[PDB]
């Protein structure tokens, strides 16, 4: 006869896990939380900042059980990392909710491991949607909540009253590292995209419209005679870009993506910034007081991702990324005094195998590395030649 | 099928605004929140401490729109200021609730601009009623809540589940300027009185009963053989005061105002301290174990208000206040080295016009000043003479 | 038509009280809260750490009334103290809920006196059950909640939506002494046991099973081939102990006490650590993959409790404790330079009266002391001799 979150949480708490990490860059230990995304494969999502530069990763269920997990993907720009429990048995995954249907009155409960106390649940409401600006280089479209979140909560669950995941708790505004009522989670639609890519590739293949923009504030709107105090202002479109081809002109205002009204430029960036190349989308446009509708196809890019370090753990040097279809890992750009080039690593190289195993993409590669061989025999192609690079 | 504050907030959030302020006393910037009280006239209430000593005031709606606002009234004793949006179009005002019907179990939601993040809502309950003592010179009858309130929330809304305004968020107990679960709002009945006066006059005409008192604590009650552990103890009544005339004797205990039981002396002070002169009220009295009922009429006073500075912005000197009916602004008491008297400002002067505009009260005056003339030509009366005082 | 905690709180708030304390060890003042446990006798429960080393204790009702209270019992190991309002009139006691039926989704409201503001209520949920480790020498089986708790809340009520007491607020995790969403209360079943003893004896007669143990973590479970990631691991059983007699063997795992599954070793310790000697209980055992059921009888012990100081307020020296039935207070072990032995206090002494009043146990004793005589005439037995020890 008493209302309670207990019935819901009982089904849901098994989904959320604690995460302990040992690493170096100087030895450190860290801890945070994670969410089980696929029970069968033992996929567990979490903040990239928690598991970044980790030598060892251990995951602990609510029931006590510990497992070891290995990395499978990580995206610093959005701060989402995907890991995988080695030898997953009898797990519970969380069902994801559609974060786009969230409203500010909405109740939320947060679950995670503050200060490593153990699985802690706290609750609140949605204080705000679309918050960004925390770190302006990243994609950020944060849900804001006043459910209590502290250090150790990172990577944990933000769920609604039905126990569906709506976000991953990531950061808090807080002088003096204590919670004051303001915390942020990555909306779950973003997690759904980013992770699904990582699963299949080991990284995110970032698509772009190829427009330069900025927040459409009220002042700018007068300058431009537009009826609209919010949106993405198109400063200019790149030549031979999706936008270009689609007919978007500079001095346009983007008001909606795929039906969904657009909070701001950042939100827009964040949305598309997480869709995979080749995605077909449609833009709500506003040029000279007239509404416009345009169909676009997300295209390639020059995304700065996956350094040689994120895959070798400590081997500074050239950045790397997949290549075409499952064609192997390509080395982007080697530095100079960077240890990687100090093993013969030269930009333009195409890692096509390792230790007699085929490498189609970064996931496969990281897989050979998971076995932790003593000597790593890279099978690369420079120009029209096969060569081998060795490590220890 | 899920409970949510969203439906209510959707109607209500437009009412609450952000406030940016530029000032000097040395240049500063400040920010807080405000509530739209009248949609047509663009009246917006807020904490006096937010907009105090401001050269510029800009208000930003939830939809993005910015407007400029000018001051119309301010009361430091209660920390309520009233401002007005210049050129108000298509606004939403909040409906006010009767704060006297609040109870401690009651749910509350707070809306405002913590750290200038944007319109943030957080929720809690009524922790307590009638809290005072924060600053003992002020009138204070604070609602206390554990909805999260931080810097930037000041001047914002405290509403109930029906979206009616019950208070204005004002202060927080908090070492280290972060919220810990204890925040305070001015009850809305007080806001309703204080503001309505300001609208019509530019200041509050403070009435007094003319009794000296103190909190009736349990110890004092024994000393005095009274059955009552709380109330206002009458230490003495002033001669030719309302109290006097009404038959109130020293050593009386006031237990109720207008039917409403009385928390304490402070609460009493705070209540009447916000009713306009001439108000007719009735007091619940307790003399020698016997209940008494008395009818009173709030009378004049010597209220220390509106310095020449609050209207000239930076012109230290004599204090000022309305006079009789709409008879003009009277200069209370000039200092010495104060810049005001350094323009020929002498106590007893009665500003009856400015720049060929008639001045009936402080609002009218502040109105001529809103136009920001280069030279201000005051039309004053000293004794039986009209004179003119000039400024720049 | 609006949901509210108000109706419930209206019945319940009278039960909770504020507590002011004057003491020395150097003069100090302290404050916290307390809960009325028995309206007739004026019993009020609170944290031992609040009223510890107090010369004076005053209790203040929600209605204003102040009373003086005297100590009747105190248990530092669990941090529960029991006091009694001198001359209790017209009080309201709280009904206690069964803390064992609490679940993590559950709503909670906290009531108490943060920073001596007065009776403050805040609310939250059960974040966690069975938390311990705060101070590892104590018995601790804390409920964890995110209802706001700050300094002054200690000794106050944690209740459910029906206004039944489920815990006593005790501590908070918090850098910088401000609440961040994590606070702890002693579950109410523990309070019910500990206090009831104190009432009847002045101390707690601690029973033991006589087993050494430790937390059964997942690693240890592999080492031992047990299917169970949580519980109490039996490292060894003491000879001639209850456990011994009952058939418990080292390398056993305890999974349940009296039907109730067992969080951990600490929880177990904490449970039995609060049952009175002679209690009959039953243990859920797990030896070599096989479930076992055993019946036990709590037995004596060597519990380190009640120093001569806790009863004399400032008279360092030998520890003391009841003896057999109501046989008087026995002096455990005298130190050396300790002031107690400096009045002729010798271990093995059996205080059988004081000032011509009979002393059956520590409560009676503390009673003669409550009258605050100028000279205290102890009637002791050393060996086969009656003697008298004098004080001032």
């Amino acid at each position: 006869q008493m209302p309670s979150l207990a019935p819901m949480l009982e089904k849901v708490m098994p989904s959320v896990v604690s995460i302990n990490v040992e690493g170096s860059t100087q030895k450190f230990m860290a801890l945070g939380s994670g969410v089980i995304i696929d029970a069968d494969k033992g996929y567990v999502v979490t903040n990239n900042h928690v598991v970044d530069n980790a030598t060892v990763i251990k995951v602990q269920l609510s029931d006590g059980r510990k497992f070891d997990a290995k990395m499978v993907g990580k995206d610093p720009r959005s701060d989402i990392a995907l890991i995988q429990i080695q030898n997953p048995k009898n797990l519970t995954a969380i069902k994801m909710a559609d974060s786009d249907a969230l409203r500010v009155g909405d109740y939320t409960v947060a679950i995670g491991n503050p200060f490593g106390l153990g699985e802690t649940v706290t609750s609140g409401i949605v204080s705000a949607l679309g918050r960004s600006g925390l770190n302006a280089e990243n994609y950020e479209n944060f849900i804001q909540t006043d459910a209590a979140i502290n250090r150790g909560n990172a990577g944990g669950a933000l769920v609604n009253l039905n126990g569906e995941l709506i976000g991953i708790n990531t950061a808090i505004l807080a002088p003096d590292g204590g919670n004051i009522g303001i915390g942020f989670a990555i909306p779950s639609n973003m997690v759904k995209n980013l992770t699904s890519q990582m699963v299949e590739y080991g990284q995110v293949k970032r698509g772009e419209l190829g427009i330069m923009g900025t927040e459409l504030n009220s002042e700018l709107a007068k300058a431009m005679k537009v009826d609209a105090q919010r949106g993405a202002f198109v400063s200019q479109v790149l030549p031979n870009s999706s936008a270009a081809k689609a007919g978007i002109k500079a001095g346009d205002v983007i008001t909606s993506l795929n039906g969904k009204p657009i909070s701001s430029f950042a939100a827009l960036r964040a949305q598309v910034g997480t869709m995979p190349v080749g995605s077909k989308l449609t833009l709500g446009l506003l040029r000279d007081g007239k509404q416009v509708n345009v169909n676009l196809e997300l295209q390639q890019s020059s995304q700065n991702q996956v350094d040689s370090s994120s895959i070798f753990n400590g081997i500074e040097g050239a950045e790397m990324s997949n290549k075409g279809k499952d064609q192997g890992v390509v080395v982007n750009n080697v530095k100079t005094g960077t240890p990687a080039a100090q093993i013969g690593l030269k930009k333009g190289d195409v890692i096509i195998g390792a230790n007699q195993q085929a490498v189609k993409n970064i996931a496969e590669l990281r897989k050979v590395l998971d076995s932790k061989p003593s000597v790593l025999a890279l099978n690369i192609q420079r120009g029209d030649s096969t060569i081998y690079l060795l490590m220890q």
